[PDB]
């Protein structure tokens, strides 16, 4: 069962809308889907950096959360 999610970049640029059926596949698939350049290594609340890091949280969160992955590297800026 996929859900809805709302993915930023870290210049708040671009935010796109992504199927995710799961935090690992959402993560396989936002390289391609946002152009990035190397594949991002840690998923964050784009509202304060949240870390989600567990299925759980991610399926848990609200389906107009808007994200922000962190590219294997450094951290979430406001």
């Amino acid at each position: 069962r996929a859900r809805p999610c709302r993915v930023s970049t870290a210049d708040r640029k671009v935010r796109k809308g992504i199927m995710a059926h799961s935090l690992e596949d959402l993560l396989n698939k936002v390289q391609d889907i946002l152009k990035l350049k190397d594949k991002p290594f840690s998923l964050v609340l784009e509202e304060d950096g949240t870390i989600v890091e567990t299925e759980e949280y991610f399926q848990a969160l609200a389906k107009d959360t808007m994200f922000m992955v962190l590219l294997a590297g450094a951290k979430w800026k406001p």
